[PDB]
């Protein structure tokens, strides 16, 4: 490789010359080399599932995203379930990550989080024969804040039917159905939601919290006497306040989370194993400053209601300054598009943008530009395609100038001169000068 890994805290490695799909494929290479995880910092959201999409394809290491909440700083809605579903699950198990990426948007990775202790401090496991009864599970279940339903729809709810409870756990993809025989669960079994029948039989399962907060009895204390630390109480039924202490949890509550807890929210990278690596594109200061400001615009604009007076922006994100200051724990690659001048910590990859290889569908000399692109590039050219089928809306088409694109899912499988074809999200292709390889995808051609 033209390039080592960093190691040591606030060591940097710049790699440089860097276009379109390029940066995933060495997002994917770092993963591979680097024994321990590795996690990736995208400039905003937008790349940030780009970047999900085109890593998974040139590795077989699990590629996950930390879900935004998808809400607007101060927003007066919740999350959506599935996404604190999701949260939950890969914040549950980031501290004993070993290998793989873990992608953040800048954004993401300035929100200070629940603390892992409260994560697995309210987690409940249940093993089929395990003396559980139903009431009893019913009452840790309200406690966790999971909402008691008829029928089970979404995640952080349960139902007790007669002789079953039903519960679609929070981290998990699945609901399941157990049933009980003499205050100890007879079976437990995933089902349908939608058709509400039973499907496959489970060993055991794991629920966590139904917020990234306490909902308890204690913790609502708590909210109401922080509460009064810091802002006045309206007599008005839709003050917070007083939504809260009658058990309910008004819309937007997500943005008051600092005050269910008496410690204060810790950065996520208290998370990280201390094997990580970190990665990231763009511009991360620029990106930082610019999410800082937007979330001051937040505050200062939407801080007028006397219903919901809201909690400083420093109580539930990072400043820019504390975020520079705990990267700096951190060995971290800067994969940045530029050709950069020779530094120690500087190294040049060698792609190159494609040519233009436009067609002019309208035929004259339609494909003449990927033709003569084909016969004088002597290296691997891999064509990329967003699906198994169009693999041959592009296939049955290559066939017709006498390319056959053997096809691989590993781009170190592509030697000599061969023409493959791929599958997977990459955009936009390039051309490897030191490896000389090229990628092309379907964009590329548009
Ligand atoms: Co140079």
């Amino acid at each position: 490789y033209r390039y080592t890994l960093p190691v040591k805290a606030g060591e940097q490695r710049l790699l440089g010359e860097l276009t379109g799909a390029a940066c995933a494929t060495l997002v994917a290479e770092i993963a591979e080399r680097h024994a321990g995880p590795v996690v990736l910092i995208a400039p905003d959201m937008q790349n940030a599932l780009r970047l999900h999409d085109e890593i998974s394809q040139f590795t077989d290491q699990m590629v996950m995203n930390l879900a935004d909440w998808e809400t607007l700083p101060y927003d007066s809605f919740s999350p959506h379930q599935d996404i604190i579903s999701s949260r939950l699950s890969t914040l549950y198990q980031l501290p004993t990550m070993q290998r793989g990426v873990l992608i953040v948007p800048v954004n993401t990775l300035m929100q200070r989080v629940c603390p892992h202790s409260f994560l697995h401090g309210h987690a409940l496991v249940m093993k089929k024969g395990q003396r559980l009864s139903r009431d009893a599970l019913r009452t840790q279940l309200d406690s966790a804040g999971y909402r008691h339903v008829d029928q089970v729809m979404e995640h952080g709810e349960y139902a007790t039917r007669g002789a079953l409870l039903d519960l679609f756990p929070m981290g998990s993809e699945l609901p399941y159905r157990l049933d009980f025989f003499d205050d100890e669960i007879d079976s437990l079994r995933v089902f349908d939601v939608d058709s509400q029948r039973t499907l496959e039989e489970v060993e055991a399962i794991n629920l966590l919290p139904a917020h990234e907060f306490p909902t308890d009895k204690a913790a609502i204390e708590l909210f109401r006497s922080q509460w009064r630390d810091t802002f006045e109480v309206k007599r008005d039924p839709e003050h917070i306040y007083q939504q809260v202490s009658k058990g309910t949890l008004p819309a937007g509550i997500e943005y008051w989370q600092p005050l269910f807890f008496s410690e204060p929210l810790p950065p996520l990278f208290s998370y990280f194993p201390a094997n990580t690596l970190l990665v990231n594109t763009g511009d991360l200061e620029t990106s930082a400053e610019r999410f800082q400001a937007d979330t001051l615009a937040r505050f200062e604009n939407r801080g007028v209601d006397p219903m919901r007076p809201l909690l400083p922006p420093q109580s539930l994100w990072l400043r820019v300054d504390e975020l520079f200051s705990e990267l700096k724990n951190w060995p971290r690659v800067q994969l940045k598009t530029e050709h950069l001048p020779t530094k120690a910590a500087n190294a040049n990859l060698g792609f190159q943008k494609l040519p233009d290889l436009a067609v002019q569908a309208q035929q004259k000399a339609p494909l003449d530009a990927l033709r003569k692109f084909l016969e004088t590039f002597d290296g691997p050219v891999v064509f990329s395609v967003e699906s198994e089928g169009r693999r041959e809306a592009l296939g049955e088409l290559l066939a017709r100038i006498k390319i056959a694109p053997q096809r691989i899912m590993r781009l170190d499988e592509a030697s000599d001169r061969g023409r493959y074809l791929m599958i997977g999200a990459a955009e936009h292709g390039f051309v490897d000068t030191v490896r000389n390889l090229a990628l092309i995808c379907e964009s590329d051609l548009l």
